[PDB]
């Protein structure tokens, strides 16, 4: 199998990722020549359907594929089949009686569920299903990956970068597939910020970034990685990609009990109504100012993703899924609509005071609180946070695409609103962690 160390072995090069050292030399060879699927959809495999947004996709394309009589196909990791249609099953078994009626609704005649790990040689499946695979999905739709953001980068490597290689495998043989992929705003930790657009390929504004021990710094290169390989795999064949950086992916307000409960943002809004207590502000002080969360909800960024993936349009598109506005909607503002809304929360001036008061009263949280809270985080809300007003990266891609595609009730990129802050609380409540 590739490894860390096969392809990487303190820095690493987007030239190290060459496909050679993934895909067989015959695979290769053979791709330039072959058909591209279909354009009419009837096929899709989703990995990730088990994770956050990757649920979210899988009624997208459960609907989407209820349209023309297709299959969705998911990925799901497990010791067997039937296992893996369980726990895909109880996924969306929430305490919402209208979302599991509609999926088992759609899952009856337009799903298949199979056992398998990306990071496994023909994605864990046998032969016959793998080449079955090869020979039918008309897209290949990825959110799949470890999302930790303490592990290195080599223990990533395997999931996240070498799974792609194993998706890519797939998507160059017998019929070159469509990809959409999920990236994150965390690769722009390393790229000067002029150079970090969505017209940029990845190789020239990203070549050579460092491997250490800094917050993401595995996980943000394990998602660079996977950039850097459909930019190898567009440039061999012409497959079409779609690169959708996110940035914090929020709860939404359609779908009860359905929270993202080890997320760093969960965590804070779940560790705020607990301990009752805030920060004067979450941001460098002049006066409390002007800030802006760079969060959109998951609903709208599954819509977005799958209506401007891959299967849209040829090419290779990068988007930011980024919410760009200077519209005040900050931190601060959050903790506002979490007291008015009956989570009473008190502000404790200085900042340095609150944070060693917040930490002793995380300690005191009972046990199922206290695990699901920031007190393993802490240690990044060690200094208040700079405030920008709109999002670090340009969007105007993203955007226009969205505006054209008329996606959502705005047709346009969302703002945040305190219906999302309070269905935080009402599904922190319905799954008992308040
Ligand atoms: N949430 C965010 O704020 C955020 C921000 C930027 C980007 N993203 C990106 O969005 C995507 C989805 O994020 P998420 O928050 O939905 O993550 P998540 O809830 O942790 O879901 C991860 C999914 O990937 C699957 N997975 C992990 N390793 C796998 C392997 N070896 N083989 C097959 N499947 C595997 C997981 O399966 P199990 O259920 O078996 O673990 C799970 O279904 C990721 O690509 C992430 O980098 C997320």
């Amino acid at each position: 199998r590739p490894t860390f160390a096969s392809v990487h072995g303190t820095e690493v090069h987007a030239g190290d990722l060459s496909l050679d050292k993934f895909i067989d030399a015959a695979t290769l060879a053979e791709a330039p020549r072959l058909p591209a699927a279909n354009t009419q959809v009837r096929t899709v495999l989703l990995t990730g359907a088990t994770g956050f947004l990757g649920r979210y996709l899988a009624l997208e394309w459960l609907e989407r594929m209820d349209l023309v009589d297709g299959k969705l196909i998911c990925l799901v990791r497990a010791k067997s089949d039937t296992e893996a249609r369980a726990r895909l099953d109880k996924t969306f078994d929430s305490g919402d009686p209208e979302l599991l009626a509609h999926y088992r609704a759609l899952a009856g005649d337009h799903l298949e569920v199979l056992a398998g790990d990306k990071g496994e040689a023909d994605l864990g499946l046998d032969r016959q299903t793998w080449q079955r695979l090869a020979d039918t999905v008309d897209l290949i739709v990825d959110p799949a990956a470890l999302v930790n953001h303490v592990l290195p980068y080599s223990q990533l490597f395997g999931p996240n970068a070498l799974g792609t290689a194993e998706l890519l495998r797939l998507a160059l043989t017998s019929k070159i597939k469509p990809y959409s992929y999920t990236s994150t705003i965390g690769v722009a930790d390393q790229i000067p910020p002029s150079a970090f657009t969505e017209d940029a390929d990845i190789r020239v504004i990203s070549a050579t970034r460092a491997v250490d021990d800094s917050y993401a710094n595995g996980y943000s290169n394990s998602k660079w990685a996977g950039e850097v390989l459909l930019r190898e795999a567009h440039d061999l064949c012409g497959l079409p990609v779609a690169v959708f950086r996110c940035d914090m992916i929020l709860a939404d307000t359609t779908w009860a009990g359905q929270l993202n409960v080890p997320d760093m943002f969960t965590r804070m809004i779940l560790s705020l109504a607990a301990t009752g207590i805030a920060p004067g502000s979450f941001y460098e002080l002049a006066a409390r100012q002007r800030a802006h969360y760079d969060g959109l909800p998951v609903e709208f960024i599954a819509e977005a993703i799958s209506t401007l993936g891959a299967q849209s349009q040829d090419g290779f598109h990068t988007y930011h899924v980024m919410n760009p506005y200077d519209d005040g909607i900050g931190l601060d503002e959050f903790v506002d609509w979490l007291n008015e809304s009956g989570c009473p929360i008190q502000r404790i001036a200085d900042y340095g005071d609150w944070l060693q008061r917040f930490e002793t009263a995380l300690r005191a949280l009972p046990d199922r609180q206290r695990h699901s809270s920031l007190l393993p985080l802490l240690h990044n809300y060690r200094q208040p946070e700079r405030p920008v007003r709109g999002s670090i990266a340009p969007t105007d891609r993203f955007r226009a695409a969205v505006q054209e595609a008329k996606i959502g009730p705005d047709k346009d990129i969302p703002h945040v609103g305190a219906p999302i802050i309070v269905k935080y609380v009402s599904d922190l409540r319905l799954l008992g962690l308040l």
